[PDB]
């Protein structure tokens, strides 16, 4: 499973890559212009996250009509071999997928909220498919069962588009994830941070240093 | 399933390994320090097993720092070459087994509380990882069914990580753990002995002796 | 199900209370920490929920040995019958509910992760046990599966003691407890007013005014 | 099971309670202004469907705000004792079937998407629930679930408002409603006369009319 | 489960009521319509059946409409008291259950396919409800499914209609009937006497027999 | 569950009678046959076993007619208020059973081998139903499918015809047969002694006496 | 679920109690053995748990012949009413513990391994019935599956023997006895500590008593 | 799934190879000394089932230690190219095999009553592992489920061990070793011989006998 960082915080994609564990990146309008302030412009911040990030950077089309979604598109691929069009589930959207995936430019399909647009977004060659499951938390139905619906129907078919399980709020949204098999998890920071933790780490590795003290006053291992 | 032995008691690991039942050894800073006592030095009991074993044999890091860990970890590859790094669940443990796997010395990530630090830990490219199913039992979770959605994730994505069980604390650890299909288990001593031994063993095993009295008063096969 | 509200915010309480949709309220001491800012006294903001909440308040005790638990517990009923006293699941907290349910003073067992824990605490005799979700979540543990377990523990030994279930995240944790059958659960505002929305109820809604005004401008 | 039809169309009504498997009729602000064409008006076709309806007849309030919705409420209820008021599942709609279940006037909420939102609807004493199950499918979600988990989630703490499914499409959503145990389906007219209807009932009674035709010419 | 013989033959009925498990009768015109020939006339069959079973004996109307359903249904009823009426799963079939019910005559709603025909049956009031198995596996579909979800629709509304199941085939379909817990199942004559045979049950009687002549010659 | 002995050995119903796990005894011809040698006879066998057991006793019918099977059933239950007729699974049984329940005469029916069958004979009123399950498995059905099938239509229609597993060839018969919820079992004695038996009851009783030796040299428990 | 104490330690015994968490106590010779030692009498020891003790207190007989056992269980009823006479599972022991039983004396068959042992202990009128799960565990059959087996016979037939679960030897034995529905658990006392414990519960008690610092100094709760 | 003959019976032999259903035997110290009576010897046993079956034989060595067991072992495999050597579940045995396998002589590992026993001695390399499944169901345990679990294991890890499924009681234990997919069982003759038949095999070619005699006489 690949694990991207939800955020357009260059400090925490930063110190996310610096970990080793982010495959990548996934923006969109609100979290870049969360960022777009005290003097910093939109177009500086994609550009070096897509320098600072070696795997796909998400970009997402303002447009909402065909002809600007396209042209959007070609602009944000100019940017770099590995930024990939974010474009909504839309009529013109998937019109534009089908275009831009003649065209060789990678394609990520948002705001899906059931397995059919899901589908759809495949049928037009999309790279990836968003389905947002903490909106879905939100209104009342479990998010993660769309994505296991998704997993199957595109294991049915042998369907090459990737599963990006978007809108992340927790924990256990990754983990049923990597149980389902879903082929990526996009998280913001706080949530990739906690993925390392546990409580009886931490209380077994004080215990490990306090046991071998007893046999080196240093704490050093030689060898 | 591989069993390795879960000790640094030399006599226990030259009596498993004459059985031919043991597959390699791991170790940990309280084990060893267990046997490092009244003149016996850490270095020669580390020397000793990576001699007496064939198979792989895990000595644990005792840095917490990045450098240090990869410090100590290249000192224990140059012991052995069945040696094998074990490295804690952590942000500079992580990164160093990524570095210490494009160096190709094998590594074991321990400390493992659930599946997603797992599945973090192989996607850094650890050879081993080692759940501890006993500490979860104490804590009031059943610790097998981490290793349950461990195999299964890795199933998902093809991960070449091997599944170690550890904390082993009985027998049925080990039956569930075959059912499962983790890759290793390592026991205990006292739990490898009872794992040969069966009450009806013991029993027919004494008919047939009895009864082969009955044909041959010497109880020999002559052929 | 009863649903209460997990916080000492007062305006998020009387807003709530105000919709009719809240049953009670749970606070522990960062919660009032949070609001006992800028002059605010922690006992004024006590004194002011009990008196706006019908329903049962959930005070934490702060002293962690049983004669300090059980005197501040006495302090805390006598504010108002409504009041109950939340204790953490530790030793002392067993021994300090069981002489509590023995005075009938109400109690809320708190800091529960697994359902050996909320066992011993109904063996105590407490009113409530409160098992913690989201930090379950955190830890990577579907705690929900801890809920699904105590309410079977409490069905096979016809136990009384509630299911109060907390550290809630989100309103699927709210669904997953009453599809399971929980007896209460306690929601931070932002999930409570989350919990009445749906986009095809608000899309109905407009739709039907329109096709009202086709019969009366 | 009971039965109610989903329209507001006098002779289908008819029709159907002459069958005898209506039990009842739903009614909303789309349905009504149907029938409300050439020169027919809205206060004629409620109180007509009131007289021919021995059963339960859910009528909408079109007020959003509370006071408007009691006040509608109270005049819908006057026009005869079988009226039930039906109201949005919204804060002031919860309002509203509180305080009108406590002067003892029917209520069915109407606009119901998830479980959640139906156990708030129990939970301020509503008479009925309506989750609609045809606009779930539009959405390309299961409707069906949903009556399930409600049907479980009212089980569990032995709710005693009914749950009156509604937006039902085909007989398919009435099956299943029935194998779930649900209370009440309300149907369109052309999907109640469906349910009477099988081609192995027809192809049998034309062949034992003529099997018959041997003995008796 | 009661078990009733599907026949109008009288020597068949008179075998298995000498057997002692056969609890009642159905009848049909088609089974009917195969014994009045050769002289015999169907309204002597009748009474022959009715006089011979102690227990429930239906006879099936052949009017379509429902005043003539009805008074063919006063007809049979005056004929014995333990006779029941069968009427077909028609518009005026339903109008005419739930008079006759009103009247206390016991009836058996037939040519049933589906489960919620079955349910609108009982809702008219039926005695006895009857789904044909065997047509239905003779159009590809398991009819058994249908016995069990009737069973389950049935359980949930603690609904009084008697399951008979009808159209019954081969031994199977009596042993999922009585798995499932339906009511009563009408079987053939053919089928009923095999009910009690099975070759381990000859071939022990045979050995017990030789075994006792060691002993007692 | 009541447990009772399939034999017609006086020896062996008098050892089980004496355990105090013995509820009652079912004979068949075969089996009083079997002990209808060297001077002793059917009738002195079967009064001998009605004598020893106060709970019921099975003594089966020889007749096959109608007529023939209800004599018989009155004299044998002459011999004593807890003889119960065994009767076969026929035309002419089920109307012996149907006339003896009328009677007040306690009946069994005797070689079932199918639900239907069980059910019958239940509708006849009789008071016990042997299906043969070693039998069944002799011919390559898993005997106790038949049981759980019985068990299920008996409670959905409140039947009060008791289910005696019967034809019993080993001891996982008896567990299954009780995780079911049959009524009955009726064993042969060999099966009867295994019941109580396991080998780690009897090496925790061996070790047990001899903890005991440690603090008391008499073995004797002294208060 | 009742949750008694596995030791004759009575410093252990006294602890628990005063916890408010044991209901009861078993003991076996074994045990009281570990504890008679320098001096102290085994009289004493049994004598002492009795009073220190207000739920059952289980006391195992040493004969292992019918009289034998039915002399000391008089004996052990003697001592207090809370003694409950610990029995094995042998054809003597079922005899005595039908005595016993209409002799009203409180009774536990003891060294039971399977599901069918446990209901003949059951039909001899046992109070008690307390399978091995420990000892199931080491012979490499997963206990548990025992107990759920017994649970269900037991509410087939309504019996009322209470099933006690014993050679208990970590927290998922607990905890999957309590889901089950297991009457009474008995636990040593390294598990009984271990149940109340949770890292996350010390990691929240010292993250509320910080939070508090910031609005009382002292620490207290002024009301 | 091959089938053995668990004997050393050479008359049972005899008759089972005729019948050409028999792929191997196991025999063990017990079935040898039942025939090595009334003069005959055990070696000359051994021998003439060595020379009967062309399949698998398996011979158990009797000494308790590694270098008699070895040296026992090459005795046995010098006997004959389809001899297989029978070695206990041990310490010495698990060595005895590793040694043994090393030098291509097959093996059979023997008195194994759980999983874990069956898989180390497939990691010491055994030709064939034989739980006993009689044995287990003797002491209470459906023996079946740990050939299951096995056949589960072996499968997870490509163990190519075969599973000779032994101490047969009942051809239950054949049929669930089959549908398990166990890949040998061994047999007494008693049970193979019950494998070939069934009451309604008897009854219809005795049917099929006089059917045929109707035109050819
Ligand atoms: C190394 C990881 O494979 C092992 O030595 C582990 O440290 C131990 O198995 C942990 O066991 P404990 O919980 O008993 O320390
Ligand atoms: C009291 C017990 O019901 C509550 O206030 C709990 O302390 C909180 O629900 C725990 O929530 P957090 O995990 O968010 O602190
Ligand atoms: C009356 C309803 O119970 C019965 O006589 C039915 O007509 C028959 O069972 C139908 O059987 P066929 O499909 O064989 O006509
Ligand atoms: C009495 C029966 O309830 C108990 O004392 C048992 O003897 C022990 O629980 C057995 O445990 P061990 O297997 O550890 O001896
Ligand atoms: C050898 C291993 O396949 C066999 O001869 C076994 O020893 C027997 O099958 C065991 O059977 P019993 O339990 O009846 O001795
Ligand atoms: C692009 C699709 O991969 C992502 O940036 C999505 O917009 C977000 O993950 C949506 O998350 P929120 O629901 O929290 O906006
Ligand atoms: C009232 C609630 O029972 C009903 O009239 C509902 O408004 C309709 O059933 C909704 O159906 P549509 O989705 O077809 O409007
Ligand atoms: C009477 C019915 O309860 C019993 O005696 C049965 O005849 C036997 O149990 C049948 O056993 P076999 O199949 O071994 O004869």
């Amino acid at each position: 499973m690949k694990i991207f960082l939800d955020t357009a915080n260059i400090d925490e994609i930063r110190t996310g890559v610096n970990w080793g564990i982010v495959d990548g990146v996934t923006t969109n309008p609100d979290l870049i212009s969360k960022e777009a302030v005290n003097g910093k412009k939109y177009g500086d911040i994609i550009r070096e996250i897509l320098k600072i990030v070696d795997g796909p950077v998400s970009v997402e089309v303002v447009s909402t009509k065909y002809e600007g979604m396209v042209e959007e598109a070609r602009k944000i691929h100019g940017l770099g071999d590995n930024a990939v069009v974010k474009i909504p589930m839309t009529e013109d959207g998937l019109r534009a997928i089908k275009t831009l995936s003649s065209e060789h430019i990678n394609t990520n399909c948002t705001l899906v909220f059931n397995p059919i647009q899901a589908l759809l977004a495949a049928k037009a060659g999309v790279t990836y498919v968003s389905p947002f499951v903490g909106r879905l938390d939100d209104i009342g139905e479990d998010g993660m069962q769309i994505i296991d619906m998704i997993r199957t129907i595109f294991n049915n078919y042998i369907i090459k588009t990737q599963i990006l399980v978007a809108s992340i709020r927790n924990p256990i949204h990754v983990l049923r994830s990597a149980v389902i098999g879903a082929d990526v998890v996009t998280v913001p920071f706080n949530v990739l941070k906690s993925l390392m933790k546990h409580p009886k780490t931490d209380e077994g590795l004080a215990k490990f240093l306090e046991d071998w003290k007893k046999v080196s006053p240093d704490g050093k291992l030689i060898l």
